[PDB]
């Protein structure tokens, strides 16, 4: 795995160093003609990933030119690993945005599409527009899909050589397809590339999230089509996404998508300090040494921003903080535009942020403050007005960086480590001196994850000491693994369940490939002839037990099953006593030919081609119906997972049987309801 | 007449105040800075405030021009002489509130007794604190700060400035703390003399009847028949659902370590009605003028615009369904967006948000939704909200918000530059000063409510983010027969008269009437819900009365060092009435219980006198006399207690006494009270009247308490034992 393929990617990102030269001299036009030269190579047979080196250079002197900004080397790499069926884990700050632009443009170029997925709609659209310039001189066409847009522009944005929306949107759109009476209706076309912003949320929160499409004694409403993100997303032929340092979960990544994780390496070395967790008897004890350690960094003029889990934790700091003089901000959620005011300078000399649940990513914080934000308030903005602004910003960043850069603090650990992560990774951002410390107590909620009363208090005996306290590392790991086993326990579940619903997945994906041929075809016929033998088999031997004497036949049932089920009604008794040459395989051939008779026809009034389309429409149209009994009906199974399998038999396992005999019955069924229609159907007959 | 008569005669002093402004600008820093001690001497010998507004008002407008580079308008003035009447000074949004507050805050500085400026939050308090401080200082007035946590001795030094910043709740929780106090150098506030309130909507209406708590684990240690009978401390013949009983009560419907119990107790309301002088601020946010009115005795003016407000409130509009009402405002978006006009689109909910920004998207048109779980999304959407044909969709938009600038902010795209030149800017300005040209000639930004709020107040919030500064603007207001608003006009059949005025297809016509009755209904429900809310704080006044008078009574103890002829008084008084129970005044000598009187004297007061001992010896010395006697042991034995402790001992043991009884009776009375008014949520009946009946057993309890007061505290003053 490792630097083991990351030694082999950076030797091709010494290839496209080494070429920089010769597109430097290109002109505009030749860097545009280029998209048109390697799908020229690729008509040919050459392999994309040959392609790397020259068509990455082509997108950074581009980037150069369009943006004013050319991907760093570890911007290189880490478009190279999104290339791949894998996580690219890159550092906040940098440059996640820029770096995708890379494997966008790589994946485009079999002329197939890209589906870049974002969080929202503001992102989609702005990641779009902002784009659209790079890759249009480039050659390529940019799309944009939203919730409400009308089919003609979602084709349109489907069409186009990359893609932006979100996850939930394409999702509706694949649902909304495999719901469609015409291919012409479809708006995706076959799923190839999904390069997914953030995939911590998108790919492994939302994992098993369904996306329903609902719809219609009274009515009541009801489940005409599902799918979960995961298995979603397991449709794509490439699948790749970038998360922060972040991650934690590198292991679910692959037991729930095979997608491995790599370590990108940062631009600058990372030298943020992270000192080890201190653990006190008492809250109170606690707060001193934060209060303690606030005080020696501001008089140092080190910045510090705290993270609390909660509004009443946060007050209780600030309340602790003012008793110590020692001037503060309060980030309340109540009052956005104060906290912007405050986030802007939380970097500069001896500033105190204390933030509650401090979210994800976050505002970058400058060092020194916003030099930016100062200009931004200028009611006439010079231009050497903003010279001073930066000079003395400088010595303030400058100073900031010598104190040490941002210290962070965390009053409690979260249950999660990748929360943790994200409040220590605000600070060090780039390269940037920092420091991170986080405090536990015997009270923390936290000092429960060791699921015993004795064991967390033993940490008692060590005494602690009001202000002289020693450090034992041994602490830091022991809470890391702590919080490592809580993931792990908690996947264990997840896995579980996930292995029900790869069942319900497995019988969609059949279930849709099915009805897709189906979609794909203007003459289903064949099928239909074929389909019609089963069903007239099948009916007959319930009444006609096969190769048994004519004692054990019950014709009249056999009757009557033909009017009413096929609007067939045949002298079936007046056949075997008059002629006594008969039997079973003559009578069987003699039902289906007269089904036959009556629908060809029928066929003739109405003409061939109404009726092709006619039969290809009752396919589906029935399919879809017996699929959204067949999703009621697997609910309910489900549910029911607390009374049927159980003394040492496998759950899961019985469910997989009575799920796979409710599956092969459905598709009985289907068969059965299809031929029903069409030998029903009235044409009024000349 | 009314604010048209206050403007005028307001407008005669701001030309006063502008004909100043030459000799200000002739001033150097310290002879501006000598104009405080000058008003000081001339309030000394006798001058009346208000007659200093014109040069006091000249000399905050130079300094401000010195040290902020910023002017008073005029119309800033006028706010200003409003905020020094017990006023609230209704300025629209962009019109420069926190300059103005300057104006009244350096006034009312003037006298050397203080002035709380009150404020939202504590960013906005050390904030403004910090901003005005060199303007104050310049002057020669200090500036305090007061913030949650704050040391006591950092706490008075605030409160010693001429001008402090704090909230609400800091000032109102200080001031339950100073009436807690033993000492009255414990004290960490002033006497309240101006609270200048920044935002009234929320901190004066909003949190009105929010109550303020100090609480303390410091408290100490056929169905009625059967519990009513047994035991006693009642045993005779009271009654268990008595007030009196009411915790003993509470004991038996309760029926281990330790619990809490409220302190001290005041509601914002009644925080604020404590100061000598009230003001405030707040946006063309009225339609609560007779609320203020009413709950403060506040008067609003409303004070013009410093350029004419042009914002064009364009009548309502009423459709038969939600969905008809949706397609109409879609069609206002396209034709506006079409014309190069910003839009901003308000709604009630974030399903209300999807629907509209579905339907643009259905439309063709570009909008961000401002998502509220993507914060830094929507100030990067707010940036650009007032560019051409811009379109942003806000849920329950709260009051006020960011000024949208028309055109962008021409210095925010600067504020991206990581190397400005001097064409640069120049090039971003003069492309801005274009589109920013274009967006008022196509009609400023456009504001689409798309359903009303139940408080109108709401909605010119939402109104009043367009047509700041004199901007071209305009509002429309849609409206269903569907809408939870079509509701509270309380008949169904009373909305419906819009079926058979029925709303066509694609056509229009509009009606003046529509507009006005819903804005009627809007003040009928306010009222209504006002009328509800006074019946509370009829319920806060039993409280709030007797706290005023208990807390009086404690404040003249704290503030006395010798106590003495309190005491001397009160035990006259007890003494009297305990022995008026068993020897009636003037009454035969056979008119007369002992055993009851000499038990209840040691009993109470460790008073043992062999009493009908001595009228057994005497036979002759009479009632008077003898009432005279007994006083005279009581204090006898006090006095020795005294010459073994010392006066100064003494005297201040008699004061902690009369203080801590005060509070335990006080504490125990605000126990009961809380048990009597959910008592009497159902203690009874849709029938005689409840309040009235709480009123009534609340202020005799209150009595009670005031007798038990004297009695219990020259009983302490009794027993207690010195070797």
């Amino acid at each position: 795995r490792n630097d083991r393929t990351l030694r082999r990617m950076r030797k091709v990102v010494n290839i496209i160093n080494a070429m920089e030269p010769e597109m430097e001299k290109l002109s505009d036009e030749e860097l545009k003609g280029k998209t048109a030269e390697f799908r020229a190579r690729l008509e040919k047979g050459e392999v994309l990933e040959n392609l790397i080196p020259e068509a990455f250079a082509v997108v950074r002197e581009a980037s150069k030119r369009v943006f004013g900004m050319r991907h760093f080397d570890v911007q290189l790499l880490g478009g190279m690993v999104l290339n791949e069926r894998c996580i690219a884990e890159m550092r906040t700050g940098e440059g996640k945005t820029l770096t995708a632009t890379l494997p966008a443009y790589l994946n485009a170029l079999t002329g197939k599409g890209v589906h870049v997925v974002t969080v929202n709609d503001y992102l989609a659209q702005r990641d779009a527009e902002n784009n659209r310039p790079l890759f249009e001189f480039l050659g390529l066409t940019v799309g944009i899909n939203l919730p409400g847009m009308p089919a003609p522009a979602k084709r349109e944005a489907y069409a186009a050589d990359i893609t932006y929306g979100t996850n939930n949107e394409y999702g509706f759109d694949y649902l909304r397809d495999n719901m469609a009476f015409s291919p012409e209706e479809r708006v995706q076309r076959k799923l190839h590339y999904a390069l997914v912003d953030e995939v911590d949320s998108i790919l492994i929160d939302e994992a098993r999230t369904p996306l329903i499409i609902s719809g219609p004694i009274q009515n009541e409403n009801q489940t005409l089509a599902s799918i979960t993100f995961q298995n979603y997303f397991r449709l794509y032929e490439k699948l790749a996404g970038m998360t922060g340092t972040a991650d934690t979960e590198a292991f679910e990544f692959s037991s729930i998508y095979k997608l491995d994780t790599v370590v990108v390496p940062t631009n600058r070395p990372m030298i943020r300090k992270d000192l080890p967790d201190l653990v006190y008897m008492t809250e109170a004890e606690k707060i001193q040494a934060i209060i303690e350690d606030i005080k020696e960094r501001t008089a140092k003029g080190q910045p510090v921003l705290v993270g609390t889990i909660s509004i009443e934790k946060s007050e209780l700091v600030s309340n602790e903080l003012t008793k110590a003089g020692i001037k503060h901000n309060v980030l309340n959620a109540k009052f956005h535009a104060n906290e912007a005011a405050i986030v802007a300078q939380a970097g500069y000399p001896a500033a105190v942020t204390i933030a509650t649940n401090m979210a994800g990513r976050g505002t970058d914080i400058v060092l020194g403050g916003s030099w930016q934000a100062e200009v931004a308030a200028l009611e006439n903005p010079t231009a050497e007005q903003i010279e001073k602004i930066k000079a003395d910003w400088q010595v303030r960043h400058d100073a900031v960086l010598e104190a040490g850069g941002l210290h962070i603090i965390g009053t409690e650990r979260h249950e999660s480590r990748r929360i943790d992560n994200q409040l220590r990774g605000r600070s060090g951002r780039q390269g940037d001196a920092g420091s991170s410390r986080f405090y536990l107590s015997m009270e923390d909620a936290l000092m429960r994850i060791f699921a015993s009363d004795r064991v967390s208090g033993m940490m008692r005996k060590l005494g602690m000491k009001p202000g002289e306290a020693i450090e034992h590392p041994w602490v830091t790991k022991a809470i890391a693994n702590a919080q490592r086993k809580v993931e792990s326990r908690n996947f264990d579940i997840r896995k579980q369940l996930l292995e029900y619903d790869d069942v319900a997945n497995d019988q969609r994906r059949a279930i849709y490939s099915q009805r897709n041929e189906l979609l794909d075809v203007s003459d289903v016929s064949e099928t239909i002839n074929s389909i019609r033998e089963d069903v007239f088999k099948a009916t007959i031997d319930a009444y006609i037990p096969p190769q048994s004497l004519e004692e054990m036949w019950d014709i009249p049932g056999l009757q009557e099953r033909l009017k009413n089920d096929f609007d067939l009604d045949l002298p079936i008794a007046e056949w075997l006593d008059k002629e006594p040459e008969l039997h079973e395989e003559t009578l069987r051939e003699r039902i289906l030919a007269q089904s036959i008779e009556v629908y060809q026809r029928k066929e003739e009034v109405v003409g061939a081609e109404m009726m092709r389309h006619f039969e290809k429409g009752v396919m589906l149209q029935t399919l879809d119906s017996l699929w959204k009994e067949h999703l009621a009906a697997m609910d309910y199974l489900r549910q029911g997972i607390h009374l049927r399998g159980y003394a040492q038999k496998d759950p899961k396992q019985e469910y997989k049987r009575e799920s796979f005999s409710m599956f092969a019955a459905m598709l009985e069924s289907l068969k059965y309801e299809v031929i029903s229609t069409l030998s029903k159907v009235q044409v009024r007959m000349p």
